């Protein structure tokens, strides 16, 4: 068989990513649960390294509920202050992965894949360990790296807009 | 002579004009609509979306800032134009958007990412009304540039900030 | 319903069959002057040119086996279609490629590269006409996927294998 | 300013990185001139590792004077092998960059940048210690890697046909 490079990413790929996620969010929740703070933002750090792409530069990470002063987290104590808190330079942040989450669900309303990046945009909807269900409106945008390993370089989330 | 040379790939300066471009059109279809009413708006309103977005490659991510959660996602150039300018039995739940008077536009950027073909930008974005009334939105675009050289919108997401 | 999604990148069967669909015309085109003489083989390149290639986003890299040192690069239409089919006083050294009774095209991919919305491939030829004889080349292609979804040739450098 | 990540090539890291092979082939030349082939063959693994993308998986090389049962060096032995010799498995291989260069000329005829990747096709000239011109017909195809670096995928060259 030919040998190939394929940098483009398919939809498997997209919706792996997706999921990938969930499971990394699930993972930080479950593991402060049960061994405490210092071991989920340990946990937190290297799901961050994965599946973010602070290493190319500024990540367009827009968090569910960051307050307005430190709204855009395009750093990577930006993104960790927000999941897991313990940092006093982002001091609104108790840390979002923290409620205890167990299950993610991903509705997907369009995914646009434009060769090396690959953007979705829908619901994600996350359970916590009593089956309270958070709705968000939620963007992400993913490059696959020089590694083949799809990276968040962008990531919108909103509550629904209610009135 | 100077080499022929094809550029698919955006600059920093193209993006920064598509999103002016952006702002100039919402305060084009709102004064447009202040002085000379609703029909003249949606006919400029549907050449806008037809110029600065991309509904012509398939479904556009289109999260509006104030779009209602059962018709959240405006993936059809008909949500696009409802949620603007309103005038449409089946998105009920519009009034129109760019319908408020507004007359400044002004881009905040928190970061930009060109992956060649395409640039996402996210940031603020602040719109004021004829009063100076000035509403605030999180605002993430991405554009691809077209077979002819133009910016298109292919992902919107505006979310007005969270309050605790 | 099943999400709707805008896939602008190439798959390796599109590759192929990009491809294929060159050999395919070259033949086409071959057997059509064999058959029906020089007009309308001319006509039968004017629309595989058209086709195949991407002429309509500016110059075309184009370096084709038999072209003299003189007139190397095919960048224009013009160049492409002169060097099938001759019948063109601006490049007076060439008969016609595609007219020495061409019957089967063999791709022989040493490579690919996909790179999102573009894919090079390298690799053998092997052309062989009405008698048996086969011209082996050596062979990288580029495609670009245009906004229709359509495979079109924007590189193309041809040589025949060195010889010590 | 806001912090950007610019994924995409300019014409102007075009030309550069054209350049930047001419000036590593005649490093390679003039080394060998003066320190024998050792030295050579190590300065060469370096020019590869660096300026070709055999990381990535197989390079898209057809060198000017590659022979017909190996004509393709899709792996980095190959690309040395053609470049300064002294591997069995390529017994045609003398070394190409082994003829005592010094001059590397590029006259483009086209340059194609599709986004993260630019094709470019036209002459090269590289002219010997004594004014001996060789004259190619070269496509190179650079990607922008992870790091911002342009690296060669593709690189098709061929002595330009006469009859």
């Amino acid at each position: 068989k030919t040998p190939i490079v394929n940098r483009a990413i398919t939809e498997s790929e997209v919706l792996a990513a997706q999921k990938a996620w969930g499971e990394a969010l699930v993972a930080i929740s479950t593991t402060y649960d049960a061994k405490g703070k210092a071991s989920a933002k340990a946990l937190a750090e290297k799901v961050i390294d994965d599946a973010y792409g602070y290493q190319f530069g500024p990540v367009l990470f827009k968090p569910t509920l960051a307050i307005s002063p430190r709204t855009f987290r395009t750093t990577r104590a930006g993104a960790l202050a927000y999941f897991v808190g313990d940092d006093k330079a982002f001091p609104e942040d108790k840390g979002f992965a923290l409620s205890s989450w167990r299950k993610v669900e991903i509705k997907n309303a369009a995914i646009f894949i434009t060769g090396n990046t690959a953007t979705t945009m829908g619901n994600v909807i996350i359970t916590d360990k009593q089956g309270k269900a958070t709705t968000v409106d939620k963007t992400w945008q993913f490059l696959k790296d020089d590694h083949g390993k799809l990276r968040i370089i962008t990531h919108h989330s909103s509550l629904p807009y209610e009135q």
